[PDB]
């Protein structure tokens, strides 16, 4: 009952977040702030993949004859790299006194961003091998956690500055992603309830956060 229930809740919050996000795209910004729009567009692309998974889940859960948790990885392998890119864009936005856009960041940092996504890919591959019972759960937790910590280390040392704004965003995101590893430990029903709620936080709450930053910047523009 509780997987299907939390899946419907997720889908509700997905639809509300998509509405807020699309409105966000239209809100007037200074040219130096337009990377926030670039971020919201990528978050909406993520939402397309998330939605297809959640519709598949609610339809499929009617009649299930195996642990289908592994199917989430077909979503994660596409969405998590995009989410790491939008995190980099936000930190660069936050920490750049000068206007910066994704083209300039992508062109300059291509190699480093590739390695962030490669670390993240190895995390997911180890998780997938664990989820499909090809390696034991302890080895999965250790190997997956190693690559999670490597991904966030790479993010930290290149893209953070030493102030409260940076610590708050970085460490909240880190905790949320860590809890996907925590969830891995749990039996099928509890694990999938946890993933259903975590997706709301990692994906949808991030989009709403970006929307709020856009609202704040647009108001400054209106007032000036």
């Amino acid at each position: 009952d509780n997987i299907i229930m939390t899946a419907y809740i997720s889908i509700f919050v997905q639809i509300i977040t998509a509405i807020i996000s699309v409105y966000g795209l239209f809100i007037p910004l200074n040219f130096k702030d337009i990377i926030l729009r670039e971020i919201l567009i990528l978050e909406l692309i993520v939402q397309i993949i998330e939605f297809i998974f959640y519709i598949w889940l609610i339809i499929t859960l009617q009649s299930i004859n195996e642990d289908i948790t592994y199917v989430r990885y077909f979503d994660w392998v596409l969405t998590t790299p995009v989410m790491l890119l939008t995190t980099v864009y936000f930190f660069e936005y936050m920490n750049s006194d000068d206007g910066i856009r994704k083209k300039e960041i992508n062109d300059r940092d291509y190699v480093y961003l590739f390695y962030i996504c490669l670390s993240n890919f190895f995390m997911l591959l180890i998780g997938y091998l664990g989820e499909t019972k090809q390696i034991n759960k302890m080895l999965t937790l250790f190997g997956g956690s190693f690559f999670l910590f490597l991904t966030f280390y790479l993010l930290y040392v290149k893209y953070t500055k030493e102030n409260w704004m940076n610590y708050i965003v970085f460490y909240f995101m880190f905790l949320v992603w860590f809890l996907y590893g925590f969830a891995f430990m749990f039996p099928f029903s509890i694990k999938n309830q946890m993933y259903n709620i975590l997706d709301i936080v990692s994906k949808n709450i991030y989009s709403i956060f970006i929307f709020i930053v856009i609202l704040n910047q647009s108001y400054k523009l209106l007032l000036e």
